């Protein structure tokens, strides 16, 4: 198709490996580019951890208000929100918001702990029909993004279908789904990624991810004005370990998609 030729050209110009999956919820049509190749998820995996905790709260009604200690030993490499509460507590709701909206890595590790380890996050993926997602490590080592390493990867197709189910589908209860959507819409880290390639009137909820090998990711739910919502996943990784992030590639991918 025309969009796939432009995405291929974008990829060639970038020097990296680009993975795109679009789901248009109007006709359930999909646009895929390397849609079945594995990419390192990096912080886009935080959506699955937050959703898993939301799923637990459908039975444990007060779970999101449960205070969790933040100790100095819990801090890892990037803890913008958790740093503000060292030797204090944060609720699981506050930790989920911090993980999603600020990409706080300590918050992610507390969510993983609440689920019983990375295997508990992966379990939730399997329970909602995602046989592709795998979380193997905690923060920050899950971001190593080593070429060919299957750990902590998913495919664009699988992540797009799963993000659809979590936010626009009914994999979560009604209150939980709305909470996830609210969190994603309040993301603070996405302005230069998918959002930058889309018309300013469209409302976006997204989760970015970045890692070694210049890995630059964004997954988004998009509500166009007077049009069925879209789900767009853009994964990008590069051959050099210390390569710089390329959020512009995600913005350009989104712009190419939005042209259709």
């Amino acid at each position: 198709s025309a969009v796939q030729q432009k995405l291929a050209a974008l990829e060639k110009s970038s020097g990296g490996r680009l993975g795109v999956a679009l789901i248009d919820t109007a006709d359930n049509t999909q646009v895929l580019y390397r849609g079945d190749e594995r990419f390192p998820m990096c912080s886009t995996s935080k959506v699955m951890a937050a959703a898993a905790v939301l799923k637990q709260s459908e039975t444990q009604k007060q779970l999101l208000n449960q205070p969790v200690e933040i100790k100095p030993a819990d801090l890892v490499n990037y803890n913008p929100i958790a740093e503000k509460h060292v030797n204090g507590t944060m609720t699981l709701a506050e930790l989920s918001a911090a993980a999603l909206q600020y990409s706080d890595n300590t918050a992610m590790n507390k969510l993983i702990a609440q689920l019983g380890g990375p295997g508990g996050v992966t379990a939730f993926a399997r329970a909602i029909g995602d046989e592709t997602f795998r979380l193997d490590r905690t923060e920050p080592t899950l971001n190593t993004a080593i070429p060919g390493d299957p750990r902590d990867t998913t495919t664009p197709r699988a992540m797009a279908q799963t993000l659809r189910q979590l936010t626009l589908g009914h994999a979560l209860g009604e209150t939980q789904r709305a909470q996830l959507v609210t969190w994603l819409k309040g993301n603070t880290t996405g302005a230069a990624s998918i959002r930058a390639g889309l018309p300013t009137s469209w409302t976006v909820g997204d989760k970015t991810g970045s890692g070694d090998y210049g890995t630059t990711n964004d997954i988004a739910v998009i509500w166009p004005q007077g049009r069925a919502p879209l789900v767009l996943v853009t994964y990008f990784t590069q051959p050099q370990q210390n390569a710089e992030s390329r959020r512009d590639v995600l913005a350009s991918a989104a712009r190419i998609i939005a042209e259709g």
